[PDB]
């Protein structure tokens, strides 16, 4: 990772096709005629970032593809730096990576989520010396990188892991100029006392190559603190009562270094914050001296439609949907993640906790250590200037066999052991954190257990139990990973009667119906938990947004791990609220069943209605006719004293809140049917046009029984077709753009492209024991 | 490949994924529970012999896939004999390929289309004396192989050729039991003198391993000719006498059989060799001799290709095709640019068709030493593999090694250098044949028989300069003979003949660039050639290329994309009507056809006087047109086109019967069409209409048709067509045939696809490729 603030995203002009070549001669090659043997194989247009599986992680019925893929572009190569030099700077890349100026291999790189870089200053040079550089490619400069994301068992992570290993080049690509002399690394130590009056930052900065530099610090509130003028080092300056970073004000001061030649300026702009953490033996973590309870979640880098091949503007997206539903700490999934994403932590808020991809597996040879050990080192190094971060990772679920013969928990411990040892050697100012490794719990600083209350062990109510029995089990104690799993749009009517009611179970993976329904309760509960428990550190939920895994063929959106609060495109499923009405401070109000649009139940029975919101009071009104104004209380579960019982009227009924804090009012709305008909087994399938958008129609499925009464109960798998094989939104991943997907209440949506209207689009259960349906799509 | 008549095809219980795995103990692991982290990715079950690209090979909007892929079974190993020795045999796959027996591998090897094996009998052993095979396995033994389709310029043949290069286990893999000491090498050369009066028979046989041995020949009748019992030496040799021996040839494929047979504790390993007696010759600027008569070769050509399985042809598929061929008439293939499967050979030995069999140095230049080292390998194994057949009669170097490419360089010295190593090594291990290539003018001196390139009428010039251009041909090379001519036809596309710069519409130059691809076009083309070749006396013979539509990669655009179209059937089989061209001039069984059966609508103005030729080898032929006689006439080759059996007719507007009846002394053939005449001309395309016409019991006819304005159909419309379906898997698609195409040119306004009855009701639409009508449906019950 170059330091310098003049960068150029190569995102235009890439060409790319998802197989190897015969040699880098035949990606090289001149087109001598059209339809001549070189004009095949096809390569396609792409604008980067971009994902070998962008679609065929959710596609229903391949593997996702794993195995190499090129990419070539014409570079306009001008370094405005006399004896300047030019790299290729690499954000991300998956997995294996090699890079070609022309016919010579420039680099290589096995590794997908750290940083690293190209220099390709001499190839560049030497092309030019040939007649070849402006006769037949007229100044430009031929570039080829081949990705790979083949199964490799001596590289980390493990395909068992419950995620993609993406292939391709889906975080940026940058082309960066330096001088002849330049800066190569710019390594920032703040600290300070836990009570924030003594500041120390301490500068070392490394340059390459080999006249004065100067080094200028600013306060968050961009006041010149000081400046140094030098000359061609290590720094350290003491500073009172600095202006502390937390999640709740994430205050940033600012380094600025500049090496000023031949009259052109070399400045790189960065951030760093003042904080001070414990973790509390056999107690809870401290920010800056005072107990702060870590309210944290997690996130991969996934997203409908692009794989890992997020945007910048995508990841601001997800990053501030993710503050405002309060959380201020965030486990970033199994890997290092996008630069974009730290920056994003420190900018907004949010501690974080990053580990290495050893994940599952067990352990390999020599060139597999040599990668987490190289990962690591990477990571801190890359990573270690983010205020954000207080936790490096080394492992996740260690404790897994399977990917060779031999499982060995001495040399795996003893490599712990190694990682431990390296990650402090380079940086002491953090702690390490491993999760789910039961004969490598001691070595580390903080050490995660897996706890699933109600979801894969016990009931939602054993989880206090649980997690007590955790804070004891180890000497510092933080709970990674929670929750559970819901189908977005899927839910279930509360019956209170072997068990509290039917939302009262063990272990739901297996026995729940994986409705929003039973996880907004699991949560609600969770959360109530937190409030009486002053001694946890905190946990982090898993996870934040629907995401693709490969594991899952089955799940009732094949290949995607349903345990978001946000469907994969980012829509916000019912239980985001729940988290928001607990964790966040801005005033808010959900009435629960948005998504929920037909209730069933006996004619004239009440029916129980929660809104979760954080707001002291809140009135209900169901048709019009005010169901009292009740006072929010977290111990009154579920939804925190915030529930109604009432009688709904068959066909709709109109249902508003109101809710009071102070000068505020707010208000919300949902209408829904109540369905006092009972439902035989699904007999038909009834499709009906929805409508819904400028460029979209919605086309919805419905399982009804022979009397023609929708079945509130089914899940079957739906599958839908069409005459137009590309009018379909599908392999999104949601509720919406999945061409297999079990239904929600007996009922399965997707959406249509209305510029390819008109189609016709077909409906199927997938088993093929109903008729098919058919609708025509006119626009 | 080893000689026992007691060897297993190992078809079934496959399973089979398209991609690398992490390990070979990745694929050997055992499953810990249902939902585990290994139950993915998932495998397929498949049947042997196999194929990567049994479908992408013709998928319109796809590369073919070139990659990994791997295999995996369970076997019961019951070896016969004491220290007998077990191994995997390789009838052909494509084009890496590596074998394990558990977590060992055994063997690799490079080079898709020889014979090889793999020795599993150490690692069988070594894996018994485990508890792994008797817990988990239950004694059985696990075997896995990972093939490679991967491109590579330093492995021939070059991916700048006309074909797909296939990938998996797409020929049989037997397992096969030896004694400790076995038969390695038979090798059997019947030679005769060119009027067959005596013959003799030397046999050269080689042991591993290391008592007697015995050793019969037998008759083309069963009967024992000779017979020999001889001590056990690691090489012998034994040469057999014979007075007038009955000559193998295409007309008379007479086949001796060569047992040999050794005894061991009791059992007998034995193994059965066909051989033949002939004698050939190829006359220095003059033609070819078989057993001392002239004989015109009348070639074609076959890729290891077929619709729905790439390259994974079973035997059955195989006779079916060669037996095709043998009643068109032909007498002589070359096949492809690779050695084939050996289910050909003996198909060519047993049918009578002559043989050119060559390497698969095929375009590109010339890469280092691994791929020369390839090529000196493959020869030596198609020549060791093959030299018992006596159809085979020519070796070839390679094709068309004249086309740069693959690498930055280009030698002709050092590719003339090398070609001339190849043929050195060919006459040394083989002087009883001769060495050919095509198309390398400046090495065409170095080998015995040379074919330059000669497409008349379609890559250059008219196909009436044939003669012209094979005479120059002739001329310019010590011993000649054209391998490849012929020409694209998009099955079931045709063109009315028109008078108005030539002698017709279908006198023209090059019309790969300038034809409409139509079957009437290469009628004619072929008509031409072959009434031609009846007057050319030096004439060793030719192969027209190709017998079948075949896939190839580097036609994304053809008619049917991504099939080379240049075959007289399609790529199923179905035959086109060039076909009888053929049979009508080669075939010595009475036949009769009417040029047609697939051109439903003609067209031209009211009563005018239409054209209609027969294609026959009767004597004589009469023509009736809606019962109406319109003349007995005479068959004569000359009399261009048709050999003279072609009437003009008056046609009325609908429909129209038209009969014809060839008179073979007492033989009354018989064939019939009908054809709609219609009058009324149209103007460009625009509306599709969709009707159904399914005749079968398992699928149904989808018909796309181009109408003007007017509602006339667009007779002359080439426009590709799609199809789509809201059933994916109803539409019989990627076969590379007429009626089994996604997307596809219309066929004169028309195209057609075929639709699975199981999976109706289903509705069915139909695109301008395009996109500038406006789609149709159709309602499929
Ligand atoms: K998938
Ligand atoms: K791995
Ligand atoms: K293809
Ligand atoms: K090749
Ligand atoms: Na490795
Ligand atoms: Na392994
Ligand atoms: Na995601
Ligand atoms: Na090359
Ligand atoms: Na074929």
């Amino acid at each position: 990772l170059i330091p310098t603030d003049r960068k150029q995203r190569l995102t235009e002009h890439w060409e790319f096709i998802r197989q190897d070549m015969g040699s880098i001669w035949e990606v090289m090659r001149p087109i001598t005629g059209a339809g001549k043997p070189e004009t095949v194989p096809l390569w396609q247009k792409v604008t980067l970032p971009h994902c070998f599986n962008a679609e065929d992680a959710v596609d229903p019925d391949v593997n996702y593809y794993q195995g190499p893929g090129w990419y070539r572009t014409m570079l306009n190569i001008e370094n405005p730096y006399t004896n300047g030099r030019t790299c290729l700077e690499f954000e991300g890349a998956g997995q294996k990576t090699e890079v070609y100026v022309y016919t010579t291999r420039i680099a290589s790189h096995v590794g997908g989520y750290d940083e690293w870089k190209a220099d390709i200053t001499e190839a560049v040079e030497a092309f030019r010396r040939t007649p070849l550089c402006r006769e037949r490619f007229g100044g430009k400069i031929p570039i080829a990188i081949r990705c790979d994301n083949s199964r490799d068992t001596e590289m980390i992570p493990s395909d068992m892991s419950d995620f993609n290993l993406y292939g391709g080049l889906y975080r940026y690509v940058n082309l960066v100029y330096t001088p002849a002399v330049h800066f190569e690394q710019i390594r920032i130590e703040a600290t300070t006392d836990e009570k924030g009056k003594q500041g120390s930052i301490s500068i070392d900065i490394a340059f390459g190559g080999l006249k004065e530099f100067s080094l200028r610090v600013f306060s968050p509130e961009g006041k010149e603190v000081n400046s140094i003028s030098s000359e061609l080092s290590s720094y350290q300056i003491s500073l009172k009562r600095p202006q502390l970073w937390s999640p709740h004000s994430p205050a940033l001061y600012t380094c600025v270094a500049e090496l000023i030649d031949n009259g052109d300026t070399l400045r790189t702009t960065q951030h760093f914050g003042f904080r001070h953490f414990r973790f509390e033996e056999k107690g809870p973590f401290y920010l800056n001296g005072e107990r702060l309870l870590l309210r944290g979640t997690h996130r991969h880098e996934d997203h409908a439609g692009v794989g890992a091949a997020l945007t910048e503007e995508m990841m601001r997206t997800e990053m501030q949907q993710i503050k405002e539903m309060g959380a201020n700490f965030i486990r970033l999934g199994h890997y290092q993640q996008s630069g974009i994403i730290l920056r994003l932590c420190d900018e907004l808020g949010l501690l974080v906790w990053e580990e290495i991809p050893w994940c599952r597996g067990g352990l390999g040879g020599e060139s597999y250590k040599n990668q987490a050990r190289r990962m690591l080192t990477n990571m801190i190094e890359q990573h270690r200037n983010h205020p954000s971060v207080i936790l490096w990772g080394l492992g996740n679920e260690n404790d897994w066999p399977g990917d060779f013969q031999t499982f060995e928990k001495d040399s795996i411990r003893a490599f712990m052991g190694e990682l431990h040892d390296l990650a402090h050697r380079l940086d002491p100012t953090r702690s390490t954190a491993i999760r789910r490794c039961e004969f490598c719990k001691d070595i580390v600083d903080v050490y995660s257990p897996t706890i699933w209350a109600g979801w894969y062990g016990r009931r939602f109510r054993n989880y206090r139990e649980m997690e007590t029995a955790g804070i004891n089990a180890t000497t510092r104690f933080l709970h990674a990973e929670w929750g559970g799993d819901s189908h977005a749009g899927r839910h279930m009517e509360v019956n209170k009667e072997k068990g509290i009611d039917n939302f009262d179970i063990e272990a739901a993976d297996r026995n729940g119906d994986w409705s929003e329904s039973y996880i907004i309760r699991l949560f609600d509960w969770h959360l109530k938990e937190q409030e009486t428990m002053p001694r946890l550190t905190g946990s982090l939920f898993w996870t934040f947004k629907d995401f693709s895994t490969p594991l899952r063929p089955d799940n009732p959106i094949p290949y995607v791990n349903q345990k978001g609060v946000v469907q994969r495109d980012g829509t916000p499923k019912e239980s985001y609220y729940v988290f928001q009405s607990y964790w966040s401070s801005k005033p808010m109000l959900h009435i629960y069943g948005h998504s929920w649009p037909v209730r069933w139940g006996k004619p004239g029975e009440p029916k129980e209605i929660l809104v979760y919101s954080n707001c002291p009071e809140v009135e209900l009104f169901v048709n019009g006719v005010s169901q009292g104004r009740k006072k929010r209380n977290s111990q009154d579960f579920p939804a925190a004293g915030l529930r109604w019982n009432v009688p709904l009227r068959e066909g709709n009924n109109k249902i508003t809140a109101t809710g009071y804090d102070g000068k505020l009012r707010l208000d919300d709305e949902i209408q829904q049917e109540y369905q006092t008909r009972t439902w035989g087994k699904p007999s038909r399938i009834l499709l009906t046009q929805t409508a819904q958008d400028a460029e979209t129609i919605l086309v919805q499925a419905e399982l009804i029984d022979e009397n023609g009464i929708r079945c509130l109960d089914a899940c079957q798998f739906i599958e839908f077709g069409c005459t137009d094989s590309e009018a379909l939104l599908r392999n999104q991943g949601t509720a919406q753009g999945s061409r297999r997907i079990q239904a929600a209440n007996g009922r399965a949506s997707i959406r249509v492209n209305k510029q390819h209207a008109p189609v016709v689009v077909s409906a199927s259960d997938s088993k093929r024991i109903l008729k098919t349906a058919l609708i025509s799509v006119s626009g």
